[PDB]
């Protein structure tokens, strides 16, 4: 599913992420924005062997279990492929785990590059949440 940009921030909201560790809402919606282009069924491989996971881009060599990382760790406990689903709640709980203290956005390349330091409240100006 490729969310619209009000319509995951009203998600986004739904699942308790605004001011989760610090972080405003319109942070997460970014993240999401420039990892996956809202698209939850993304994916990317790296070279290292490791894969990118839906709509936040969760890494399988420390986050999930896909099978064919081989040598890498579980830190949410599930399969990669709960984090391709329509749905964001596994996304979410897993972002939440990732996110353990007010710099924890910084897991994310995109967040750093592109909505860390800007002004983020465009992603949910103009919506109804
Ligand atoms: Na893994």
């Amino acid at each position: 599913k490729v969310y619209g940009r009000c319509e995951l921030a009203a998600a986004m909201k739904r699942h308790g992420l605004d001011k989760y560790q610090g972080y405003s809402l319109g942070n997460w919606v970014c993240a999401a924005k420039f990892e996956s282009n809202f698209n939850t069924q993304a994916t990317n491989r790296n070279t290292d062997g490791s894969t990118d996971y839906g709509i936040l881009q969760i890494n399988s060599r420390w986050w999930c279990n896909d099978g064919r990382t081989p040598g890498s760790r579980n830190l949410c406990n599930i399969p990669c492929s709960a984090l391709l689903s329509s749905d964001i709640t596994a996304s979410v709980n897993c972002a939440k785990k990732i996110v353990s203290d007010v710099h924890g956005m910084n897991a994310w390349v995109a967040w750093r590059n592109r909505c860390k330091g800007t002004d983020v409240n465009a992603w949910i100006r103009g919506c109804r949440l």
